[PDB]
């Protein structure tokens, strides 16, 4: 067996201690982005729009395995029991998400905008895809 297949899969750790060198960002970011999730609160701030942002062009650093590749995520999905038509559901999602978000002048509060548009429309879907999933996929898109 391996014992290393805890919460979360995806390297995020290191993914972001690069982003957060990149952008040159705050610190919280290693909390904060993962703290976008939690219940009861509210991440409404540029940085975890920048995190994914950034994140979305370091799929390399997340997938060991190289599986996961901008724009295509269907098999990697599928690792999480997502099929096709979850993916596609997601992905049509991402791109409706981009609509209702106003185009930011802040490429960063823009994709937190849609990344909040997303969440909630999973919220109006009949299933709910491993955080892995969707935040990879929106990842692999935006």
């Amino acid at each position: 067996s391996q014992e290393v297949m805890k919460n979360l899969s995806l390297n995020f750790g290191k993914a972001l201690d690069e982003c957060k060198k990149e952008m040159t960002l705050t610190d919280a970011i290693n909390e904060d982005f993962y703290n976008f999730w939690k219940e009861g609160y509210e991440i409404k701030n540029r940085e975890t729009g920048c995190a994914i942002m950034c994140l979305s062009t370091k799929l390399n650093m997340l997938d060991p395995e190289g599986n996961l590749h901008h724009g295509n995520a269907m098999e990697f999905a599928k690792k999480h029991g997502a099929d096709e038509t979850m993916a596609q559901q997601l992905i049509d999602i991402v791109h409706g998400c981009e609509k209702s978000t106003p185009a930011n002048d802040d490429k960063c509060i823009w994709t937190l905008g849609v990344a909040t548009c997303f969440k909630a429309e999973i919220h109006k879907l009949n299933w709910a895809p491993s955080m892995d999933v969707a935040v990879g996929e929106i990842l692999a898109e935006v």
